[PDB]
C-alpha cells in the first residue's frame, strides 16, 4: 500500500526515463544520484519534483542535499513514516557504516572516452 521499494525503484525509474530519459530496469537502488545517473542534480531535481508529487513524499532540498543514493532517497521517505527502523533497503554492514553496494574486489581498472 505504502511507498515500497519497487515503488521508489520502479515508480522513480519510470520517472527517470522521463527526465533523464534513462531506462526503467536500468535504474537500481545501487544508484548514487550522480555517480550513476551522471545527470547531475539538474534532472534528478525533476525526478523528485515528480515523485514528490505523484505520491507526495517528503524530500525537500533540506533532504535532497543529504540523499546520496536511492536507499537514502527512500529511507528519508519511509523512515519519515515508519517502515524499517534500521537504516533502509540496502544497508548490509553496520548502520553508520552504510554501503549500498557490497563491494568484494578491487578497482582502478576502468578507463574513459573523453571528447
Amino acid at each position: 500500500m505504502p511507498v515500497t521499494q519497487e515503488e521508489i525503484i520502479a515508480g522513480i525509474a519510470e520517472i527517470i526515463e522521463e527526465v533523464t530519459g534513462i531506462e526503467p530496469s536500468e535504474i537500481t537502488p545501487e544508484k548514487s544520484f550522480v555517480d550513476d545517473l551522471d545527470i547531475d542534480s539538474l534532472s534528478m531535481v525533476e525526478i523528485a519534483v515528480q515523485t514528490e508529487d505523484k505520491y507526495g513524499v517528503k524530500i525537500p532540498d533540506e533532504d535532497l542535499a543529504g540523499l546520496r543514493t536511492v536507499g537514502d532517497v527512500v529511507a528519508y521517505i519511509q523512515k519519515l513514516e515508519e517502515e524499517n527502523p534500521e537504516a533502509a533497503q540496502a544497508l548490509r554492514a553496520k548502520i553508520e557504516s552504510e554501503n549500498p553496494d557490497a563491494v568484494a574486489n578491487v578497482q582502478a581498472r576502468l578507463e574513459a572516452e573523453s571528447k
